[PDB]
């Protein structure tokens, strides 16, 4: 139950990872075996909930790539149902300052340390207890990764990585560049800057930083600067491109 | 993307339409061709999440009949998935006062206008971006309906209807018919007389005025009086009725 | 494990019944408190499997409407399927001769009298080895309709009546039309005869008739002429033309 | 519609049950023929929704053993969906003080006596209003037990206990223990004493003290002391520890 | 309820498809808008069944590319489950001789021209008896297309061409290589010879070549030979390779 | 891809099993993690189809216990899709003589070794051509276990043995005694002797014997005489019958 993930972050070593929209657990077997370090399963922005996440985490368990899980929000209490499936990696949407972060914490770790309920019995998590000293060793082994999408949130970074338990902050460039008035197009020097600033601020902290960007030069560009969980391109959009450029080539 | 339904309630055509409670793609085509001008689709009473939403959008989209649907609550999470699988027009329930009203327009709209988060990639909304300037389109084919079933909601009308962004107000009889003491049975006098009052306020504001109905002659009456998006039945009691009736005939 | 509705059959109590198409056990259990002796859960004609006939059959089961299930053909595997999930009554499409018509019989009995194979402690039908002696009171409690479709089939009628294990005979007016040259409008004079002389012969050799009918007039005068198991209604029809009619009230 | 489960507590009749976390309704029903008095189908740590739970109702529905549900949260708009599509009798999680049991109650309960949204004709709940005069009668059969895990609450019980329409209370020890220093195990001097406490406090007070323990000669004990729900093991457990004292015997 | 797809072969007009192995509505709708003529349901290759293709066909509707679905095998029971739910264009294989393409065609045409069951008021194929005159209107809108996957089928091709009813001709390029011994990889002169050959042969006798290709090169050699249907890329390839590139592209 | 099943057989490796009933891919993976050497995936008594033996297949991938699945019948078709999901050993039913057991050898073989269909890029089998040459190296690694399940079959069980690719011949005591007449209670001492001298003369001729038997006594029995793969359990009466003894134990 060591996160592997979570390990290679904290010693410096770059993910290179892949958005899943598609909300199936056949496709994401299928991009498991692709050679990512790590998928991220949007429960935000496609259309999955608790159960579909926990068919495309038994998709995903005998491959090398490692799942991350997006909730719709920062809610504990679906929170607490995810990890209970077998999530260990989080990716916490709008978090706006530390109080936020630090309830992201609490939601994934038990008392005292959290607030996260116990289910052990029931659950994944433990592999329904046959996990020994699962209760002892499960907060350790938690990753929580929170987003910051708005000037707001830029403003209060340094109390967000002041919080114990984050392990690294996700830079969300199409939800910023809307907040600072480009209409979610990211492709705007004032934006670049500010992404700029925040990965290596994030990075001089000690923590780890991250983004999603569809555009293969500016992802170089981000983990050259320091960036070390990267995800360079969607399941959704690597489908429709592929296939509009085909058809295209036959008329 | 042109929200057809929307149009028409601002050019003042009354939109007969059906309930759909039977939280089944199959059943919701087999509807859809029926003749209504629009279905609703029941998050909030029937067993649907934004999964069988999903599914139900995709079975109607060939046919004229318009989608609206209902989510659980006025809730900005909920509201913001139901648009990204392709939601144009919602009806909120247990909108209370202006307050509420704006959070349930602001929810359906990206910044400035709104705190719609951004996700065009992954959305059927944008068709996986293959809708050009998808983000620019948006909000303007964004339809928000509001729910009025409380005699504070009653008081509380005409700030509501001051609310920009909200296209029209639902008149929930057998809600109101509680909150006022009648038991869920709207056939009552105080009962009818608030409601027709509701339907003449809302339509003097330049706004739609909606209901749903089973009554026959209770519709026609609304209708005639202005109400502009009325449902005439619910797919459940038809199947129910119609069964009922015909194992009646037989003994 | 008593099967009801062959004990009806057997004593010449006439059951009506409703076919359910909309393959879901949603719909299932409204239908299911509706008032019918018996529902028709299509797997020839509607989108069902052995899994959503299971559904269903477990949606109906705490309400006096017995289910009756068809096949997509006289198949000894899918029979078998069938029976294990917990199906009693089966309704066999296109037997065309006496062979057929035992080899259905013969799918449905444990050895020495059949075929079926064993998978008790699988089977919803023994519930999972709870009934006692369930592998010897099984047998008698299934209970055999065919369908007759087409000429050759009502050429072979006779012998098919002489087969033991077949309790009832079962009439497809649109097939036999078909069949017939008429296709497939079953309103002609000939194909009303061959019908209508088909429920006599088969009341006269002391087994049920049985037929599907949507026109009122004409279910009476087959359950007149000693029909047992009629068929009055059919889902799918009910709810689009309720819904029809509905709209086609408001213009 | 008489709720027999809450008849029985309110009898003083104990009832013995089990906790189900397959998320299914095929072994729900395999269970529901296990001789048990109630089944707890849980939707706070299994991966359930309200459409699962409508499916295991289903299947548990003809059997003598009573559906119990567990929602994710003390939340009104999940408590709602679940009473639609046919819960009576909820056990509440994370019930901290007696105004959250109060929310927990009048969340059951319509108007006046509580804010439950009206549906009656979409909802299974009224059998889609087969169930004559169901508004006037679904109150007095909705049957609520909060469920207390901490220190907080268990300092606010007896004014939980004052809290009408509190017909039961139960104890987690596994939370309680985890609150209290213990780390989820419940085997600890203090914890027992503070459990045996509660459970006397609770059947003082005229009401039903109810808990889950896998230990059955701790769960004889709480019972001797006068607990009247008492789940006695867990689906998952009952599988996985008999699948590997099995594999185990044959090396 | 014209089939253009058939329309397009009949004028020779060239259709370019893409295959769908993913077996998903949410995909398949993604994929329906990417410019295709065709795209093709594998019911034989990828875990899909009637009611996948069912939910797929759904999701394809409102966009221009035409489905064709191919059945496990050439069954008359599947192909008639396959037409009920609303299949027009089916592709049939291993067809080993003209016997076996005439029972293809018969299998989707009511009688007297073939054995179709009737079950309108079931289907959407009638869309619930929406369609007027469907019965007499059926027939003419099948789409039958028989593939060629053996050297026993290349000798029968004349006579199998000479079958009315089949629309095209499909060569399976892999099948054929594998059962000429140069097992599955069909670039070798021989099979290219037997494969242009065929095609040529196919579209002499005014019937559609079809095949699939991955190629481009061989796509648009056999495009310039005279074939009508060509199937230039499988969904789950276009995915595997692009995030296979993609993730390489990183390291 | 190695069949690590199929090389325990070889090497005289007694592999103890559990029967899959439950047909849930959440309790495959529960079980999956129990201790079993394999575990057979009931697609003949338990309601699963190709779809659900896939999602099972993906739960016990990452663990230590091999899949076998028993498709409904001897069908090459069936064989063809279960091989594609990634199947690779097969228990195939009522196995009557040496022809038969031919057909279901080369239904999993590529020509020229059989005739097995080829769908490679959409195949999990393949894991959509990332596996190098596998259609080289898939013949191999097919591991064909045929049952013998009535008179018939035992008297050419030494013609069925002698046919290549057959790797395991098991035998089917409720079957088989029901055939012989005991229906269906094996303990009878000529069904036990012909049980015992089956696995004998199996063993003798180098190949392995199997079967399925709930009695732990008789189970080590047939160990002892040389059987390979013994089935030791079955999840349904695992579950059934310890909830059942827990409930007795309370009363
Ligand atoms: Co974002
Ligand atoms: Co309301
Ligand atoms: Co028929
Ligand atoms: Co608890
Ligand atoms: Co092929
Ligand atoms: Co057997």
């Amino acid at each position: 139950m060591e996160n592997s993930f979570k390990a290679a972050l904290k010693a410096g070593r770059p993910q290179i990872g892949l958005w899943l929209g598609l909300s199936s657990s056949y496709s994401a077997e299928l991009l498991a075996g692709a050679g990512f370090d790590w998928l991220l399963i949007d429960g935000e922005h496609a259309p999955n909930n608790v159960q579909t996440v926990l068919t495309q985490l038994q998709a995903i368990a005998p491959y090398p790539s490692q799942p991350v899980v997006r909730p719709s929000w920062n809610d504990p209490v679906q929170i607490k149902q995810l990890l209970d499936v077998g999530t260990q990696t989080l990716l916490v949407p709008m978090v706006q300052n530390a109080d936020e972060a630090r309830e992201a914490v609490r939601a994934t770790r038990y008392p005292p340390a959290g607030i996260r309920g116990v289910g052990s019995a029931l659950a994944r998590a433990s592999r329904w207890n046959r996990i020994p000293d699962y209760l002892q060793k499960a907060n350790d082994q938690m990753c929580v990764l929170v987003q910051i999408e708005t000037r707001e949130a830029m403003k209060n970074l340094p109390q967000i990585l002041d919080v114990e338990g984050v392990d690294g902050v996700f830079i969300g460039p199409a939800d910023l560049s809307a907040d600072m008035g480009y209409a979610g197009n990211p492709q705007h020097p004032e934006v670049q800057a500010a992404i700029e600033q925040a990965i290596v601020q994030i990075r001089e902290s000690g923590k780890a930083p991250g983004i999603l960007i569809a555009n293969e030069q500016l992802a170089k560009r981000y983990l050259e600067l320091g960036a070390l969980f990267v995800a360079v391109g969607v399941d959704t959009t690597l489908l429709a491109r592929a296939a509009e450029a085909l058809a295209a080539r036959f008329g």
